[PDB]
């Protein structure tokens, strides 16, 4: 009879095992999940005006939205057992499910309010004939600290989609106010024009007495993808009931894409989900001085397009302006892209759902900081979004994990040369100011929230490597090499100006031993940091479930002006592995994470990697074992 045994080969068929007998093989320790259970699309997060705790939502075993606090920011508390649900669908507005929502902190009864998609039909798909009533969205109000959330007593207050307009989708409104559109919505139209009269406008703007907008997603069948936009009706703070809708403020035509050949930002594809409006700054979240970004994910597919098959599951970001609804009888205002990019460059990662953190939160408080933050969760689907080749899932006992809190901000990359690396058209950042020599640029920052970063090494051990070039091909062992998969590994690559042109390949093997390996390299034929994951599972070739294709994402390493001298950007590595969980964030500006399901218990060490072509030079190498216990109580 078979017992696990991570020391011994593995069976040939994994999902043959008995229930949960591979629970904790690939479990995380650090990251937000459900006890047990499959995860979807987070959601419904607040921080709670009264205790100051901030809530995390997420969707559950496809019956609800669960959820859990935290004081921190670096660990969780469950708001229940039985799967720690705050609501489910059997409604009269949800009798088939329960989709994405938001929450108002104060709403009605002055307490925290979800405003969430109610379901009535299945299926429901952008492939597909929309059903009148599938998606429609109501009201909830949180009881018992949050740790519940009931539905009012009423329809939805949003019972259909925008008037004969033949929706693709309507879902996962997400809630936020905006001195910008306040202002344009209340100026005269031809007012509303010169930037000049509008900024002087927001600069006295108050937020504490602002009207809530709504982004719902979607798309329209036959013209593309966009988000429905809504507000209070008539800009009434206290109005919870009805929502004027103030068109559609951002549309692209079907499955175009930002830049000329999909090159930085994917595609539009087919269906916006998961929409998330935010207003950054270069410290963090503003509705009144911020800029506005807006992170998404959208749904694409190859040609010929299979019914009810999305192929790609892009998790994108844009960044823009927002202007009034010109001359037409159109959007009220409308968002207009200057630059967008991926919030991660996952296969698997998509669906992000983020929140303000006010300074005024428990936990910016007690980590002392003194400014609002926008803090984002993205989903790691456990399954390729339910499309895995057969996954041993009953033998797991679980599916899905949501990645590490992400902070996000605008970020400024100075001294750079301004050429063509500056220049390209469809690109992820803008020129913030230059002499057309030497320039600024401007971007999505990503980081990991500081106070979980704090925790993932609160109480590691730490082990340097000495600082070493590469320029003939090797894989070189480290000296030590952590004994457990759960680390953060840290380390600079500094390239040559000719790497540039080069079939060159640096990075680190992780995860590995003789019979399995995980690559993480920069390669600079087409500027991608790179997963390789053909080996990185000895279980792979003989369960197919185990998606072992290669991960990757563009990072454009540009030229800059560091001490006087020109060179080639430093790669700035930081790589979490939380067991199967692998997060690479590149520069504060770039995010890909992937799972790496490695079998043995001695696939740990890990080896500078360089192929060869062009050299490198590794420096500030480490490595932080052990991580933290994100989950206290469990």
């Amino acid at each position: 009879s078979y017992h696990l045994d991570t020391t011994a080969p593995p069976p040939t068929n994994l999902s043959t095992l008995p229930n949960n007998t591979l629970f904790h093989l690939w479990r995380p320790r650090a990251h937000i999940l459900p006890a047990e259970g499959q995860i979807g699309d987070p959601c419904a997060h607040y921080t709670d005006p009264s205790t100051g705790l901030f809530h995390v939502g997420f969707l559950h075993d496809g019956d609800g939205i669960a959820g859990a606090t935290t004081a921190n920011l670096a660990t969780y508390t469950d708001t229940s057992d039985n799967g720690s649900f705050l609501i489910q669908p059997g409604g009269k507005n949800d009798p088939v499910a329960v989709f994405d929502g938001a929450v108002i902190p104060v709403g009605v009864n002055n307490t925290p309010t979800l405003l969430y998609t109610s379901v009535s039909f299945l299926p429901i798909h952008w492939s597909i004939p929309y059903t009148r009533g599938s998606e429609t969205q109501s009201l909830a109000v949180a009881r018992d600290g949050g740790r519940r959330f009931d539905k009012l007593d009423q329809g939805p207050v949003i019972a259909d989609h925008p008037f004969a307009v033949d929706v693709t989708a309507f879902r996962a409104p997400f809630v936020f106010r905006s001195a910008r559109l306040d202002v344009l919505l209340s100026l005269d139209e031809e007012v509303a024009r010169n930037e000049t009269a509008v900024q002087q406008a927001v600069d006295g703007w108050t937020e504490k007495n602002a009207p809530w907008y709504v982004a719902v997603s979607g798309g329209v069948h036959g013209v593309g993808p966009a988000q429905f936009l809504y507000r209070q009706n008539g800009g009434n703070a206290s109005e919870f009931q009805y929502w004027e809708y103030l068109g559609e403020w951002w549309q692209e035509a079907t499955n175009s894409s930002w830049g000329d050949e999909g090159t930085w930002a994917g595609r539009w594809g087919f269906n916006f989900e998961t929409g998330n409006v935010l207003f950054l700054t270069e410290e963090g979240h503003d509705p009144q001085t911020g800029e506005v970004f807006v992170t998404l994910g959208t749904e694409g597919s190859g040609l010929p397009i299979v019914p009810q098959v999305s192929s790609i599951h892009d998790m994108l970001w844009a960044a823009g302006e927002v202007g009034v609804g010109s001359e037409q009888e159109g959007a009220k205002v409308e968002f207009s892209p200057s630059m967008a990019g991926f919030l991660d460059w996952g296969f698997s990662a998509y669906a992000a759902a983020g929140k303000v953190l006010p300074a005024s939160s428990a936990v910016s408080k007690t980590s002392g900081v003194e400014v609002d933050r926008y803090v984002s969760f993205v989903w790691l689907t456990g399954d390729q979004y339910e499309q895995a080749d057969g996954f041993p899932t009953a033998q797991q006992g679980w599916t899905g994990s949501l990645l590490l809190p992400r902070e996000l901000k605008v970020q400024t990359v100075e001294n750079v040369v301004d050429n063509e690396l500056v220049r390209e058209e469809g690109v992820s950042w803008v020129v913030g100011e230059s002499d057309n020599q030497t320039a600024t640029l401007r971007t999505l920052g990503i980081t990991i929230a500081r106070e979980t970063k704090a925790a993932l090494l609160a109480n590691g051990s730490v082990t340097a490597e000495e600082d070493r070039t590469l320029q003939t091909a090797a894989v070189v062992p480290f000296a030590q090499s952590p004994s457990s998969k759960f680390f953060v590994l840290t380390a600079q690559l500094e390239f040559p100006a000719s790497a540039r042109s080069s079939p060159l390949q640096s990075g680190f093997e992780i995860l590995a031993s003789e019979l399995e390996r995980t690559a993480i390299y920069y390669q600079f034929s087409n500027e991608s940091l790179v997963v390789d994951r053909s080996q990185t599972s000895a279980a792979a070739p003989t369960n197919p479930g185990l998606d072992s294709f290669t991960e990757s994402g563009k990072l454009r390493l540009f030229d800059v002006i560091e001490n006087g001298q020109e060179q080639v950007e430093t790669l700035d590595l930081t790589v979490v592995v939380d067991n199967a969980v692998v997060e690479v964030y590149a520069n504060g500006r770039f995010a890909l994470s992937t799972w790496a399901r490695s079998w043995y218990d001695n696939s740990t060490q890990i080896r500078f990697f360089h192929n060869g072509e062009g050299e490198v030079q590794f420096r500030n190498v480490s490595v932080s074992e052990g991580l933290y216990n994100a989950w206290p109580e469990r």
